[PDB]
């Protein structure tokens, strides 16, 4: 029997059951935190040696290049060649910038916006109205850029195969969208992974826009959980396949490999689609940072190493996971009231409880001394239309505080479905 | 007796003979380069130790943020104090970027443009036209920035005490010119620095546009060739003290300190400017990259740390400048064909030759062998109405192949003035 199921005098009691559980909560005075989508200081050691690096004496790219000397839009070619083996694409592909990925997503727009891209007939802001497609749940520093343009948000669902392509699909054949946001390989927050079969969809639909453009942020590319590495998807070149070469603004980084906000970011797209960017970025200045791309690739050597780094990472983010996800099971499995993602890779786990319940969970963990994002954050303007969803992030925290903060977590999970269930 | 004085006859001979000059010049097959102010590998030697720092374990500002997570839009409490002290300015004027000065330049008028400033009504985009001041010499990478935008670029002499304020005072009256650049201390390309006299009325002046900008981009704020430093101007704080405070966005970097193109980028500017800037930087993304701020606050330590590094700057860079202005004076100075500046720091030299004939000197320097920055490329459109302006790059070459590349200049000035002369 769920606590849906319930009839009203055993909810009633139910609330009073849990209630006293809350309490001896409060009782315990925690001060912890589930928010920070960030890596611990143990995975941050991992990368101690890149501080020393590219080192005293060593300054040529592989081509000749002094990198210490101004020069060059496109990022050197050591680093480049390292990212293109791993991801298995041809290296002409890989242009590397500086340490934010974001950077160059809000700089790709905001041109569009000014300029137009190479396809548009016009700027974007000569538009009356611009639509984004949001896959929901999402990454909230994805919405918050096309919230500031001013973009209309429409929210589709982010299924376990990636985007629900019959919604996207529709959605393009109006022409005031121009473009989507999606996170492709273990995606922020769901844990989900675009299939060879979506992405051969979005690479070959038809968009009434004809400038319009998909962010392919690749963000957890290598970051898997387990010993297997996730598919890499040229999706550039499945774009060129199709008819379609310029539709893929593709993104990745190095932020949760080595250092997070001191990587080096990559932006992966069609030859006509980098004449675009690299000519307006040529303008903004004189081009990225070479040193700090050499000492990246001394720290690696080459695609195997950055796989050896994300086997320590994997190895320190695992035991962490496991705790939440055993302590979710263990406190919530018996009474339906809610689902929770598995993830192989990537930072979070999305957590779905009673509908129109999680912003009283958020607000019953504060209470109790336990930060949680709030909810709607991954939602466009922070709006999830059944407040149901949050967000875990496990990886900063110790072991040992997950297993207290999630046992508390799971406490106001009962409560609040128990007052919403009492209420009725 | 100048050229222009000679008669057919003599202008004749004299043209007769520098065309062979020329043609001996273009015998020897040189493959030499005066356009870009990059440092010499001499210089960037100096900060070899930076490509070892922070250092094994070394993560820790001073207020105890671990560079190396995420977050923090303002750049790391190191540096900035750093450069405050450096720059004689409070400490919560500065902020600290990444690598390049351009890019938040660029950055904050993109921003006007779309979103307008915290003073504006409505966004510099909804306007008909947009007007933007240029001092002139002036920097091309700036007026590209404005090109590109758009705007209409209104020129304005960069005097030696900088630009022409009774110009600059009648034009910010009309209320499309929306901002100014100006490069204030040994400017590029005139070697000329913006007095006290200067920066007053430039901070007093009314403007018509209700959020009108000074860029002033101090990207020379310490780039001494004799190892007497320039006074550094509170530019904010002298537009405080009129009544103007978010007239000034203020800039510079260590790219031509320590490393071109990895160095450290920073901006002062009011307080009301600096949360409007975080606010749409934060936006952007999570913030600029702390550790080769942690790295850079390592590197020098303080203040005279970073005026040793410029000591060492000069000495590289002097005796360049020098053998330049030698060149220019044995071959040139008695035909009265040219004027050139003479800077007491910066990364240029300012030539002017004779009206007319820029482009030639520089077709000519080219079938040479000598690349020479094109005739207006220190104008808006690069559009020099004299046709007169060169820059000239000292830094990068050795002083060797300086001799021969501005011995061979000056062979070029000389036939592209006899054959101005002679026709
Ligand atoms: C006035 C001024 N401001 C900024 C810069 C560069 O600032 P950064 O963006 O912080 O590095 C400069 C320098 N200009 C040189 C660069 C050489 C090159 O080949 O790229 C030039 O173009 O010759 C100046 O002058
Ligand atoms: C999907 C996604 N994309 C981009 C980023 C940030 O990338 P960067 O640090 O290179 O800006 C993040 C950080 N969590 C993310 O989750
Ligand atoms: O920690 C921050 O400042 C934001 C990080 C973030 O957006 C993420 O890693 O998902």
């Amino acid at each position: 029997v769920s606590l849906q199921d319930f009839d009203a005098e055993r909810i009633g009691l139910f609330h009073e059951d849990i209630k006293r559980k809350f309490d001896e909560l409060k009782s315990k005075n925690l001060k912890l935190d589930l928010t920070r989508g960030k890596p611990s200081s143990e995975q941050l050691d991992f990368a101690d040696e890149l501080l020393a690096l590219p080192g005293k004496g060593d300054f040529k790219a592989a081509d000749g290049t002094d990198v210490r000397n101004y020069g060059g839009l496109d990022g050197i070619v050591d680093i480049r060649q390292i990212w293109a083996d791993l991801l298995g694409v041809p290296v002409e592909q890989v242009l590397a910038g500086d340490a934010s990925s974001l950077n160059i997503m809000f700089d790709v727009i905001s041109w569009s916006y000014i300029f137009g891209n190479n396809d548009s007939v016009q700027p974007w802001s000569k538009e009356e109205t611009v639509k984004w497609i949001c896959p929901v749940p999402g990454y909230d520093r994805h919405f918050s850029i096309t919230e500031r343009f001013g973009f209309e948000m429409i929210s589709v669902p982010m299924n376990e195969d990636g985007p629900d392509m019959d919604a996207v699909e529709e959605l393009v054949k109006n022409p005031q969208v121009k473009g989507m946001w999606v996170v492709p390989v273990f995606s922020n927050p769901t844990g989900f992974t675009v299939t060879e079969d979506v992405a051969k969809r979005l690479s070959a639909m038809e968009t009434a826009a004809p400038d319009f453009r998909v962010v392919w942020d690749n963000a957890y590319a290598v970051h898997t959980l387990t010993d297997e590495f996730p598919e890499v998807i040229d999706i550039v070149g499945l774009g060129e396949a199709a008819g379609n070469p310029n539709r893929f603004w593709a993104f990745t980084s190095t932020s949760k490999i080595t250092l997070a906000g001191a990587g080096v970011s990559f932006f992966l797209t069609s030859a006509e689609n980098r004449k675009w960017y690299t000519g307006h970025a040529g303008i903004r200045g004189i081009g990225p940072n070479k040193v700090n791309q050499l000492a990246h690739a001394r720290y690696f050597g080459d695609a195997e190493g950055v796989r050896a780094v994300m086997r320590k990472h994997a190895a320190s983010l695992a035991p962490k996971f496991n705790k939440v996800l055993e302590i979710l099971d263990s406190r919530l499995a018996e009474y339906g009231v809610a689902q929770w993602t598995v993830p192989a890779g990537g930072y979070f786990i999305s957590l779905d409880v009673v509908p129109g319940t999680a912003s009283r969970v958020a607000e019953l963990a504060k209470e109790a001394g336990i930060a949680l994002t709030g909810a709607g954050s991954s939602y466009p303007l922070r709006q999830d239309p059944e407040n149901k969803n949050l967000r875990l992030a496990p990886s900063l925290p110790p072991v040992e505080e997950l297993e207290v903060a999630m046992d508390g977590v799971a406490t106001c999970v009962l409560l609040a479905a128990a007052e919403h269930y009492a209420n009725h």
